């Protein structure tokens, strides 16, 4: 029993990360096979990062111009590309602790655990939701940039998150691993706005699913609602809008708690409409959000 | 900015995870160097559990009732003992990915990160305050006996927690690596409850620390408060007195911010006696503590 925010073990992604240098900027990247991947600003000085025009700065570079450091290790770089909004470095060795792996992107409202690195040395693990706004809540300080957010299943690898920046509001923004960016934003250091968020509406009853599996039951109650008037409460306090296809997701937890997702929202929407008078959840005193299903399951 | 729950990365210890079996009975190991240290109630058959004579069911075995297995590969016996509740079992091959390690003990109030895991393969990792009645509220299911809690300091893994068992109330309890009990608990399958719980002040005024280092700043105040005065409140929520080495300990986060420990103490005071009106800190509806003075400075 018990219900954590828990990270998948972080050792395979350890063994691939390493440091890039651009002339006297420097962030992480990640050596995979004979590939080394990492955010396309380190090839910004300080006066390009405003208003980078990347393959004007990209094309004044030669493969010399690219410092990878493996430990204590210096890789030599063989060749150098552009994908989008991340750099490949192609070096001379491949590295001999890659794990089976794959690029994968992930919707808003799937979770992911963070490695957070400085320097090419791992800090620190933790796990983390796509926003609805594409942002992420992460916890990360200067010289994070090119940490990296992948999830596990058996031996694999998925690689989905490759950090840029820091937005003010002090949310995170970053691409998947062939340098798309979640979201609007651009790898500019300038200010940008994120879109209004909403909470993530089949993840809270996920959660109050585990919440039953570990025995706490004081927010259950007889009612039941259809998927209808449930959105129409749901709407009124910044949920998403719940979906059949959410309820079909639920499926399982129902099972295993003989509770019908629409009676659990039922609990929802009068814990919305009421608050929790001062009691708690699995230790929480809100409705969290960033649990999927599959996390319950995991775990439960 | 931000701040998570956050672990140390795991794979020092992932390459340390073995699987022990004495009959049919199984749990995770630790292998260091040539011994492998696991919970000596492996040695348990099922009709032993209640109510075990270890010393007894110990000198019934021999090297060649114990079956290691390291990933795909069996490690042979050469040697067994027990210290406390931890069972040493000497093999014939020293583990090549052993870390520079210490076993240390740790304070209630103290904060570690628990790999856990499941037949030695390593499952997720999470971070954990051991409470002040020498419980972790931590996330385990069957077959997690064995996992272990460890901090990393530098290229350093301090193991101070091996999981033995989970109690009623759904909190767990275990050892520290020299086999002693953290708390009043015995390993043997009878139900045994914890003693009351308290809250633990210097971690949740760190974290309150931690909050206006990230921003949040709404529960501030022009008060102060003595020691003492703060202290009759604190008793009487159920929190920790508050001692002037805690006090001191909270000095370097009290430079940084520019508020005095005391006045923290009077906006404390008054979120305890007052709530918090619907308004959170750092994401949370409560207060925080499971934090320490080291973990806000780590991350902030
Ligand atoms: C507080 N915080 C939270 N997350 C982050 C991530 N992050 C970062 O780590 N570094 C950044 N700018 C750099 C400055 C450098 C100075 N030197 C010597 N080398 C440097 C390398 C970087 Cl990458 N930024 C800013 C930033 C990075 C981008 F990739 C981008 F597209 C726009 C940006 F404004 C940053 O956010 N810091
Ligand atoms: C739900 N939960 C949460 N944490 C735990 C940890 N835990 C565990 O993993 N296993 C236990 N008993 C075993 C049964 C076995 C059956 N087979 C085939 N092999 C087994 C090995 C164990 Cl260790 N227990 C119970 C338990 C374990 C102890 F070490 C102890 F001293 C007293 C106990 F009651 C357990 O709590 N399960």
């Amino acid at each position: 029993s018990g219900f954590r925010k828990m990270a998948f073990p972080s050792g395979k992604v350890e063994g691939c990360m390493v440091q890039v240098t651009c002339g006297t900027t420097t962030l992480n990247g990640l050596w995979l096979d004979d590939v080394v991947y990492c955010p396309r600003h380190v090839i910004c000085t300080s006066e390009d990062m405003l208003n980078p025009n990347y393959e004007d700065l990209l094309i004044r570079k030669s493969n010399h111009n690219f410092l990878v450091q493996a430990g204590n290790v210096q890789l030599r770089v063989i060749g150098h590309s552009m994908q989008n909004c991340v750099l490949k470095l192609k070096v001379d060795t491949a590295n001999p602790k890659t794990p089976k792996y794959k690029f994968v992107r992930i919707q808003p409202g799937q979770t992911f655990s963070v490695l957070a690195c400085y320097n090419g040395s791992p800090s620190g693990v933790y796990q983390c939701a796509m926003r609805p706004n594409f942002t992420i809540k992460g916890s990360f300080l200067n010289g994070s940039c090119g940490s990296v957010g992948f999830n596990i299943d058996y031996d694999c690898v998925s690689f989905c998150y490759m950090h840029h920046m820091e937005l003010p509001t002090g949310v995170h923004a970053g691409t998947d691993l062939e340098g798309n960016f979640y979201g609007p934003f651009v790898d500019r250091q300038t200010a940008q706005a994120a879109g209004t968020d909403t909470t993530i509406t089949v993840n809270v009853l996920a959660w109050l699913y585990a919440a039953v599996i570990n025995g706490d039951r004081w927010f259950l109650n007889r009612f039941t609602t259809t998927l209808n008037d449930f959105n129409l409460v749901a709407m009124k306090y910044n949920y998403e809008p719940l979906t059949q296809d959410h309820v079909d997701i639920l499926g399982p937890l129902s099972a295993q708690t003989g509770i019908a997702v629409l009676d659990m929202c039922a609990s929802l929407k009068e814990l919305l409409q009421n608050g929790m008078n001062g009691r708690t959840i699995l230790g929480s005193a809100l409705l969290e959000d960033e649990f999927t299903p599959f996390d319950v399951v995991r775990q439960c």
